[PDB]
């Protein structure tokens, strides 16, 4: 279903969940377990006269088509790597919310990236093209990467991991979205003023996600910034009561938010999680999908 047309090069990239992410000092630095699930953009892109954006989707009203959009900056910035003009159309077909938590721009980013060095062949290995994604944004190279990633320095860095399973999931956007440097500022703000608890270190959650368990994975979810998210959307709290309540053996805020993620024991389970989330009128709109998936990828 994917639009594929003859000279066209079509990526498909992933957005993201945290499944642990602590932060630390003043960017910020960042510990954090990515995860690429199956809720993806799809990004067309061919050669012509002058570099364009185009969006369908989620975020198609809105979502700027100019220099604003983090997929413009990507084809400058390989143009200019391999000595070429950027004249590139780039189509945007969304499924990732927008300003939502999942680095749906960055998924962008990266599809851009592997797009313009298959329609041009140009030869830019994938080191060289983590390196012009780190250039773009801190959720960039796991956007590249995909699978499961321990992130470090401030996410950028990536050491793979193993997650000896397929999960399920359960996504709810939220009626708006957030800024990201507004909720590192606020997790700032909440450390000003109180002293409340930091995650444990990643060992235990790293070792459920080798043994490919979902169970014992989902009470050593963690997510420092949801503090953050909820502060400043307090109405998530209702939100993830109602998914835990559905059957999602736990529930959390996606990076900075404000989509709420809600791990499952099955298929089933992510059934029953989606629909009774979509009948309880606690977020805008509901999606199932699975992880992991593949970074950045030619369809
Ligand atoms: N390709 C794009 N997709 C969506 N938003 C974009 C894009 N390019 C630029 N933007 C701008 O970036 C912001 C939203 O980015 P995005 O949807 O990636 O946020 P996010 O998923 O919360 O990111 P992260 O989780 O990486 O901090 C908005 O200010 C939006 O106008």
């Amino acid at each position: 279903s994917d639009w594929v047309p003859t000279g066209a090069v079509t990526v498909r990239a992933p957005g993201k969940v945290n499944l642990y992410l602590a932060v630390g000092d003043l960017y910020h630095e960042l510990t954090t377990v990515f995860h690429a699930v199956s809720l993806a953009d799809d990004v067309t892109v061919r050669d012509a006269d002058v570099l364009s954006i185009d969006v369908v989707g989620q975020g198609e009203g809105t979502v700027p088509t100019d220099e604003r959009n983090l997929a413009w900056q990507a084809a400058e910035l390989f143009a200019d790597h391999v000595g070429r003009a950027p004249d590139v159309s780039i189509f945007i077909n969304k499924d990732i919310p927008v300003a939502g938590g999942m680095a749906g721009g960055s998924a962008d980013a990266a599809a851009v990236l592997v797009a313009m060095n298959e329609l041009w062949h140009a030869g830019v290995p994938r080191r060289d093209l983590h390196h012009l994604a780190a250039q773009l944004g801190s959720d960039v190279p796991f956007a590249l990467h995909g699978g499961t990633a321990l992130g470090t320095g401030r996410g950028e860095q990536l050491a793979t991991v193993l997650a000896r399973n397929v999960f399920h999931w359960v996504f709810a956007f939220a009626d708006g979205g957030l800024a990201t440097p507004q909720v590192f500022k606020e997790i700032d703000r909440l450390r000003e003023n109180g002293d409340p608890p930091r995650l444990a270190e990643a060992d235990e959650l790293l070792g459920a996600l080798a043994a490919g368990d979902a169970r014992r994975l989902a009470p050593l979810l963690g997510n420092e910034l949801q503090a953050a998210a909820v502060s400043l959307n307090p109405e998530l709290r209702r939100t993830l009561r109602a998914g835990e309540s559905a059957g999602a053996l736990a529930g959390i805020v996606s990076g900075s938010g404000p989509t709420c993620a809600f791990l499952c024991t099955s298929a089933d389970d992510a059934v029953q999680v989606s629909a009774e989330l979509a009948g309880a009128g606690v977020c805008r709109t509901v999606r199932v999908a699975s992880g992991p998936v593949h970074g950045a990828q030619v369809i």
